[PDB]
């Protein structure tokens, strides 16, 4: 029953997961003074031409574009990863306003909304298997600001009427996740978590310096969405981001 609200917020997650408040959590503010330039990292590798969306679903969290993930059809490597991480969703974060919604925060900016595209290990065979393990995870985040819309992400934004309310699902065939990508593949990376219960410590985080800009149309339509359940009262899908955690005894590592 954990949430966004007053009584299911991030300050209470800690008490059904004590992890909460461990040594490598996400997400942090990214201090672009304090990250150092490490030129052993390698460019990222993002072959997303044949993935395969399957379907979109509103959780009552966030709404999750799932792919199929039964072979080796948009993957990431490289940067700093061993090996091949496979694709199996994207979902958001985003804010009531435009002045906040992001995780993760750069030099203390909140932009209006942040992208997590979810990659697993293919070393350790299926995703929850993956979530088990300190590198089972390697999420690639996108910042969003308010400016121009982004042509790539209005297929989602249309099908979000299809999915008002928490369960509810819709057939997600055919989306492209390359029209969601800046121009630059330039990066921070740290190791870190799930930044949602369970909020396992199996992240390699890998977050695009560059933002994508969205119109102030497209992240109205996020705002529409409800947390609640068809039938019950009506909550306002916004400010599902958690806060900055503490970066304790962690190097924030530039590709740049
Ligand atoms: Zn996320």
């Amino acid at each position: 029953h954990w949430g966004y609200g007053k009584h299911n917020g991030p300050e209470h997650w800690h008490k059904d997961f004590p992890i909460a408040k461990g040594e490598r959590q996400s997400p942090v503010d990214i201090d672009t003074h304090t990250a150092k330039y490490d030129p052993s990292l390698k460019p990222l590798s993002v072959s997303y031409d044949q993935a395969t969306s399957l379907r979109i679903l509103n959780n009552g969290h966030a709404f999750n574009v799932e792919f199929d993930d039964s072979q080796d059809k948009a993957v990431l490597k490289g940067g700093p990863l061993d090996g091949t991480y496979r694709l199996i969703q994207f979902h958001f974060h985003w804010g009531s306003l435009d002045g906040q919604g992001s995780e993760h925060t750069v030099d203390k900016k909140k932009y209006a909304a942040e992208l997590h595209l979810v990659h697993w290990n293919t070393k350790y065979g299926d995703f929850g298997k993956a979530v088990q393990q300190p590198d089972g995870l390697a999420v690639l985040g996108i910042f969003l600001k308010v400016g121009s819309a982004k042509p790539g992400l209005q297929k989602v934004v249309d099908v979000l009427d299809s999915i008002k309310t928490k369960g509810k699902s819709a057939d997600f065939t055919n989306f492209d996740p390359r029209g969601l990508l800046p121009e630059s593949l330039d990066y921070w990376t740290y190791p870190g978590s799930l930044t949602t219960p369970p909020l396992l410590e199996c992240v390699t985080w890998i977050v695009l310096k560059e933002p994508i800009s969205v119109s102030s149309e497209q992240v109205l339509k996020f705002r529409k969405l409800n947390f609640n359940g068809e039938g019950e009262p009506e909550e306002l899908m916004v400010d599902n981001w958690r806060p900055a955690q503490p970066l304790k005894n962690r190097q924030i590592k530039a590709s740049f």
